[PDB]
């Protein structure tokens, strides 16, 4: 497929943004993220992490820290448990680079309310390309709250070929513009025959 192909040549233009605009834009990102009264009333706020291409989230931890509990994926052996943490106190190294608490509260990933996780390629439906499937996925099965994409309009398309069943998202937060996935069609009462 063009699966592969696909998310390397947007992820060499996405890691190639310069932190002039690119922490402008994240600004936006973080405070429209923030201005949400969703977020107000969201208790646990988990963070995949910015590592390539992504919105610049981690300056927004001191801010997360001080009125919810900040969640962070720790990898304790290929399944993935949620750790909250409401200081900046455990925080270390584990995995490629990334930090990860390895000492606190652990938190069952289903119990997450508002999760900000960030995808090579984005669509107007809510579809990702994915990263690699194997154990993180399995991290996607377990939350099923409020699943917010979080990228630039950059890396976001009108519709992208859906591979085979990569998780879509509830919410999509940009630098530029709001989308929202969960709209309404139609309701009924009692209009299914008389």
């Amino acid at each position: 497929m063009l699966k592969s192909e696909l998310r390397k040549k947007v992820l060499h233009k996405r890691i190639n943004l310069s932190e002039e605009e690119r922490r402008r834009l994240s600004e936006k990102v973080i405070s429209n993220l923030k201005s949400l009264p969703e977020f107000k009333k969201s208790k646990k706020v988990a963070l995949y992490c910015p590592i390539k291409g992504e919105v610049d989230l981690t300056p927004l931890f001191p801010e997360v820290l001080k009125e919810k509990e900040l969640i962070l994926p720790k990898v304790e052996g290929n399944e993935i448990s949620l750790y909250r943490v409401h200081s900046p106190a455990c925080l270390g190294v584990g995995a490629f680079g990334i930090m990860e608490p390895v000492e606190g509260e652990r938190v069952n990933p289903e119990d997450v309310d508002f999760i900000a996780v960030p995808g090579v390629a984005f669509d107007l439906e809510g579809y990702r390309l994915g990263f690699g499937k194997g154990y993180y996925d399995r991290l996607l099965k377990r939350v099923k709250g409020l699943k917010v994409g979080v990228a630039y309009s950059f890396q976001v398309f009108e519709r992208l070929p859906r591979d085979a069943w990569d998780i879509p998202v509830d919410v999509l937060v940009t630098e530029k513009n709001v989308r929202r996935l969960r709209d309404g069609r139609s309701l009924e009462h009692h209009h299914h025959h008389h």
